């Protein structure tokens, strides 16, 4: 199953492999750009990129979805916020008091799905 | 606490958020560059960038570590191989038959620690 293992010591400043998120969005999610890699189509407007600082991670996240992704918003453990971007369709699902680890999904001309890997607190 | 949740529908082509890895290495790990972002110092030599192909992922990995990261090697489900890069310090830790989902860690002037998130098959 899903698991996590740490290697090394205690020094240094923390970093996350999930380093930046942007979206293209209109009334729905046309694309998500994860660490600079584009996933989806070219519709909508390109949001400015959210780039995480050291020790910063998504701690709350609302995704509206139906047969596709309609809307994304999140807040980090530092209190910074992204979105909401997208429209009011689908229905909202919220992750509360989490640490998002990775954002995978599926995309074509639009953002069909997201697979969110996170730690639940 | 580590889990995952899927939102949205069935369409599109799958994508993974972890897309490329390079390292700076000498007798140990000086830096890791994940999805294009540099974490760590300026010592050692910069490795070529390993860019994951469509549907490719780390399936087997060895990390040598003590108080820092001493060496990294991995192999993928497409038979590709990365490293070993680094030295002989620390102790070997081996992941067998996995799918690496994400790499977090900690770095200053060197690579202090790695947090590997993976599915264990
Ligand atoms: O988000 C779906 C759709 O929303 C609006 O119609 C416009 O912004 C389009 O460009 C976009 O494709
Ligand atoms: O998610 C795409 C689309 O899927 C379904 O048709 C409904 O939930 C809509 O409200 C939503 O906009
Ligand atoms: O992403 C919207 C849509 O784009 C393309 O038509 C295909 O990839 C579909 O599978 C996908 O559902
Ligand atoms: O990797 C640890 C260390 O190895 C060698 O001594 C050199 O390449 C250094 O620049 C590097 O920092
Ligand atoms: O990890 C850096 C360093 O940490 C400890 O001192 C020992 O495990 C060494 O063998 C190792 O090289
Ligand atoms: O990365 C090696 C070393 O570099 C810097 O001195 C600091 O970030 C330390 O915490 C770290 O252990």
């Amino acid at each position: 199953g899903l698991t996590h293992r740490k290697f090394g010591g205690s020094g240094g400043s923390p970093f996350s492999g999930l380093s930046s998120i942007a979206v293209r969005s209109g009334s729905a999610l046309d694309a998500i750009i994860i660490d600079g890699v584009h996933h989806g189509g070219s519709g909508g407007n390109l949001s400015p990129t959210f780039t995480f600082g050291s020790g910063e991670y998504i701690s709350n996240m609302t995704i509206r979805s139906g047969d596709a992704i309609d809307n994304i918003s999140f807040e980090t453990n530092m209190g910074r916020r992204f979105g909401p971007y997208g429209g009011s369709g689908g229905s909202a699902n919220t992750l509360s008091n989490v640490k998002v680890i990775q954002i995978n999904g599926s995309a074509g001309d639009a953002l069909d799905s997201l697979d969110i890997y996170y730690e639940q607190y």
